[PDB]
């Protein structure tokens, strides 16, 4: 019953592939619902057309700032929302987790881990995992850099809910 969402990724405007996620609504319903709604666009805003602005190989891909550089984004709740819980841990590649600016400042930015990142446990709310297309995340990762700047424009060309 956990929702599935997809991103169709493009690189300098050229199709790359689809990444799909399981969202752990059974665990973290408020956080899963935020990401689900932003992916469908059903509130009038969300992830379609946004970019992955920070990619560090071996670490994570970060996106969801739909100011396009890590300073913006907003939740579906009209303000930034609380850390729902830290039940789920950063256990390896594919983990989907909320970016934030300190305790209880969740908006729309998220990251996809490409490694185990246990130092983030208890700081960032894990709320999903890649289900299909981890290979597409691995292809995206190669356009990142040590300081996170991407060498090509990585975009969510389309997104929505599956099944």
């Amino acid at each position: 019953v956990n929702p599935t969402v997809f991103f169709d990724i493009a690189v300098d405007g050229e199709p790359l592939g689809r990444v799909s996620f399981e969202l752990f609504a059974d665990k973290v319903p408020k956080t899963a619902e935020n990401f689900r709604a932003l992916s469908t666009g059903e509130k009038g805003f969300g992830y379609k057309g946004s970019c992955f602005h920070r990619i560090i190989p071996g670490f994570m891909c970060q996106g969801g700032d739909f100011r396009h550089n890590g300073t913006g984004g907003k939740s579906i709740y009209g303000e930034k929302f609380e850390d729902e819980n830290f039940i789920l841990k950063h256990t390896g590649p594919g983990i989907l987790s909320m970016a934030n600016a300190g305790p209880n400042t969740n908006g729309s930015q998220f990251f996809i881990c490409t490694a185990k990142t246990e130092w983030l446990d208890g700081k960032h709310v894990v709320f999903g995992k890649v289900k299909e297309g981890m290979n597409i995340v691995e292809a995206m990762e190669r356009f990142g850099s040590r300081n996170g700047k991407t060498s090509k424009k990585i975009t969510i060309a389309d997104c929505g809910q599956l099944e």
